[PDB]
């Protein structure tokens, strides 16, 4: 056995990266924005038909992948090419992202999403759904919060929602500006390898998943090469967790094996995207002062952090209990079965 320790690297050519752009500018063309109901009910013949053949092949292997060699992650380097003076400055906040001049990149975004085959989908616990395509911008008034809109203070590895019991099963990352030079921490459940006593404790469906309250295993599907369900600041980190002596105590033996896992090696440059399999891989990023850099001793001003986030689901089948009536890629679900209580 090869235990996975880091993600695969794809290293992007020039000609797959002009395929790319071409195709998003044909599909902006075509159908105005990526959150059209005809370009979206077509996705994976778009997906199949007009990425790079090496792109749809990695992602299609990628999908139904389980393996005990199996990462979980991808990082595609030069995905894209991000013009950094069209881009201008990055906004204040989430708030202030111009979508109109990320749509080519939500196109993009949503065919690698459909190569795996997966759907991309929101989530009302996220921003109260704000859109397939979300940007990821440091917050001064957030500096020190454990989110995406953080980042004076170190993001924990955490799988996506791990609150949410149709949480999504693919993520990317397109980072469109990474000035500060913040590193990407990364964390797989088969970096452990083979099934041990400590890993074992964590099928069992005794742990607390902060968004008494229901319980959830961390550890689940198959029992030798098993899917994860973690959020170690929500779920160990947090006086309000509320968990058991017992539980506290398996995740606290588990975080201690799991910590010496983690790969903070990877860099991200403009252009980048990381793919994640949200089951089997666990994501970060060290602390950072947004639109700055220390280099030999000095202070270097840069543009602010920014990065596009996009999710998806393989099967609308599954989650149709928990989705709008009117939108089956909208999930309503707020805490590990319960659905938001609205009207
Ligand atoms: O900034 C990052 O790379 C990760 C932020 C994050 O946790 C997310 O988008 O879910
Ligand atoms: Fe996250």
């Amino acid at each position: 056995l090869e235990i996975p320790t880091s993600p695969l690297i794809i290293k992007i050519t020039q000609q797959e990266r002009n395929i790319l752009s071409n195709v998003g500018n044909l599909l902006v063309k075509a159908f105005g924005n990526y959150e059209n109901p005809d370009y979206i009910a077509s996705l994976h013949l778009h997906a199949f038909q007009l990425l790079p053949e090496r792109i749809t092949r990695i992602l299609s292997q990628f999908g139904s992948d389980f393996s005990a060699e199996q990462y979980g992650a991808i990082v595609f380097q030069g995905l894209i090419e991000v013009d950094q003076d069209d881009l201008g400055p990055t906004p204040p906040n989430w708030q202030g992202a111009d979508y109109g001049k990320l749509n080519k990149y939500g196109f993009i975004c949503s065919l690698l999403h459909g190569a795996v085959p997966s759907k991309p989908v929101q989530y009302y616990a996220q921003r109260k759904g704000g859109g397939l395509l979300h940007a990821v911008i440091p917050d001064e008034k957030m500096a020190a919060t454990q989110t995406g809109s953080g980042s004076k203070t170190d993001l924990f590895v955490h799988t996506e929602d791990a609150f949410l019991s149709n949480q999504a099963d693919f993520l990317s990352f397109l980072y469109l500006r990474n000035e500060e030079r913040v590193p990407s921490t990364l964390y797989s459940i088969r970096s452990h390898g083979k099934m041990n006593p400590v890993m074992k404790k964590l099928f069992e469906p005794i742990y607390q998943c902060p968004k008494s309250g229901p319980t959830a295993s961390v550890l689940y599907g198959n029992r030798e090469l098993p899917f994860i369900r973690f959020d170690a600041a929500e779920q160990i980190f947090n006086e309000n967790a509320g968990q058991t002596s017992e539980a506290l105590g398996n995740l606290m033996d588990f975080w201690d094996e799991a910590k010496t896992l983690i790969n903070s090696d990877y860099i991200p440059n403009s252009g980048d995207l990381i793919f994640v399999n949200n089951h089997l891989c666990a994501h970060g990023r060290s602390a950072f002062i947004a639109g700055q850099r220390i280099e030999n001793g000095e202070i270097i001003k840069c543009e602010r952090r920014q990065m596009l986030r996009m999710m998806s689901k393989t099967s609308l089948i599954h989650i149709r209990s928990v989705t709008r009536t009117d939108d089956p890629y909208f999930i309503m679900e707020e805490h590990l079965g319960k659905i938001f209580d609205l009207d």
